[PDB]
């Protein structure tokens, strides 16, 4: 299906053999704060997932709350660094920075992480291309938008994910080095973001592979009636119709279950 | 979709609305034994599954071991009968009697089951068949054969469907009264199973609810390398494919965990 393989330094990520597992490193301060305690408790956190089937840690340090900091951008680079220097150490997998600001993406790939995860793709700060066109890294191209006036939802979503994709390749990105996410949960009502799931076959005819974000989401909370913390199930069956639906990535809180039902249904669907 | 309901006695089961879960109640004697400690703890834990989400009781004395008694017809009725008058009586939920015997179902029946199981699909006892005309309940065609040479798994699959569905109406069984199964784990290697899971789909061109019966089995043991008590995200995954595929039924362990899942496909799907 896919006649080559996602390229991240000393990395090689196959996209044709199993569904890959993008293990969820929230590293989003709750207070002013670096210290050992934070660091050493990302890193085990990081073992962990490897441990549990991840094969790639999303580091994220702009998580927006209820409960976490409002963080400046130089702020967040002494933050987000030594994170991204000791897990890439310690923990023998690609790392991806989980950011839509350019300076922070341009310190992260430069402290060792491999992959950009832009949750505005490219249209917060379009230089974050030209960092992802300089390094050579794989960018990771999100749904998402400030409004939420959709004439046709899928084929607005569409149109916007293209919109970034020009950006990334005028900036210098190769093909090889674009993955598109739906942005479940992103500007779509509980109903858009159910359509969208639905519909996610779709986006394979834009030729890319499809990263799929839904862990935990509150959509799952608003069908099922259930805190984020009892969404484990409502996650997994994202993650099934994902899968049937042609994703390649999925980005996820619970990495050894999910990894477990991954795996069951790249049997079924015979990857 | 469907332009009728299950009728069940009292109870009516609509097609369309949700995904609709059959709890497993395992009432398969371990040694030669009525006794309340017995029917206590099947209530109990129909009554737990109520609670959990299952829409319907199976209740199956003929489970196949290891650890299991061997059990005569006249011994299964004294054993089954009294656990169906209890949950019947103190459960208010359609049952269905698992077994391939037509004197079984028969007495099931009159002791207040409702829906008839046959994991041979009235081959092995067509008489089976005239008990479900007569008593006119609902009957479960599963897909099963005594040898494993398939030409082409699904195409001999259909067929095989097709001659039980004719013992079921040549003995008066009407078309609103049939429900398929494909008999996953039955007379199938590991992968067989994946093959009839990936192709679920068409098994709805008969025209026939479709029930799925994948909690917990061996295949999902096989993919993921795992014993029967780890099975949840496997069964899960069979679940959601299942349920993409189109189907109607889900006969599970988990009524708990599954349910959330299948409510979460069905906002999904559009159900
Ligand atoms: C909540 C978040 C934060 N970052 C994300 N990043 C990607 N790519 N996809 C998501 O769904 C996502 N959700
Ligand atoms: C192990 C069992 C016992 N009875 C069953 N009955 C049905 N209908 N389907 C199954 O998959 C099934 N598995």
């Amino acid at each position: 299906k896919w006649d080559y393989d996602l390229r991240c330094g000393e990395y090689t990520l196959n996209l044709n053999e199993k569904t890959l597992i993008m293990g969820i490193l929230n590293v989003t301060p709750d207070s002013f704060s670096g210290s050992y305690n934070e660091v050493d408790a990302a890193v085990r956190h990081a073992k962990e997932m490897r441990d549990e089937g991840a094969h790639i840690i999303d580091i994220g340090g702009e998580s927006t709350r209820p409960g976490f900091a409002k963080v400046s951008v130089e702020e967040e680079i002494k933050r987000v660094v030594p994170m991204i220097q000791a897990v890439s150490k310690e923990v023998k997998l690609p790392i991806s920075i989980d950011t839509y600001k350019a300076e922070v993406a341009k310190q992260a790939i430069e402290a060792g992480a491999h992959i950009i995860n832009d949750i505005w793709g490219a249209k917060a700060e379009p230089k974050i291309a030209e960092v992802a066109a300089h390094y050579d890294v794989p960018i990771i191209l999100m749904h998402n938008r400030d409004n939420m006036n959709y004439r046709n939802l899928m084929a607005d979503m569409i149109a916007d994910l293209y919109d970034s994709i020009k950006i990334a390749k005028d900036a210098g990105v190769r093909d090889e080095n674009i993955i598109l996410d739906p942005g479940i949960g992103f500007a779509k009502t509980p109903e858009q973001n159910l359509e969208a799931m639905r519909n996610l076959e779709q986006l394979n005819v834009l030729g890319y592979p499809v990263l799929l974000g839904t862990s935990r989401k509150s959509f799952i909370g608003h069908v099922l009636d259930l805190p984020v913390e009892e969404r484990l199930e409502g996650t997994g069956a994202t993650v099934c119709l994902g899968i049937e639906k042609g994703c390649e990535f999925v980005r996820v809180h619970d990495v050894k279950e999910m990894s477990r039902m991954a795996k069951m249904m790249d049997a079924m669907i015979g990857k």
